[PDB]
DNA sequence: GTCTACGACCAATTGAGCGGCCTCGGCACCGGGATTCTCGATCGGAAGAGAGTGAGGACGAACGCGCCCCCACCCCCTTTTATAGCCCCCCTTC
């Protein structure tokens, strides 16, 4: 998951940021590693609907 | 309760794994040009406040008709008598 990540981020080298996007976006790994916090790995990029703007 | 399968413990072995050394290209930062996006400013798109139409409604109003209420009077009922023609119902003659 994390090298699915780092194509997606066009980087050929695993860093911090595609550990954390990988065990976030899969619900199991975010499970087992839940209490776990990932040292320069940032968080996933969520914005609440209700903070958006509306037309 | 029975037991023996296989794990701890030893010795000898060794090549898999770590520290050191090297490097070159993945990455980031830069800059310039292209693009997105953001939204104050113009007014399309659809809607309000405000006006006029067409439109009768309920009923206030206005007019003659009604009904009962009741003024009061008028009157008729009843009683007595004379007088007479007139009239109807009944009896009598035919």
């Amino acid at each position: 998951l994390a090298g699915n990540a780092a194509r997606d981020n066009k980087k050929t080298r695993i860093i911090p940021r595609h550990l954390q996007l990988a065990v976030r976006n899969d619900e199991e790994l975010n499970k087992l590693l839940g209490r776990v916090t990932i040292a320069q790995g940032g968080v996933l990029p969520n914005i609440q609907s209700v903070l958006l703007p509306k037309k």
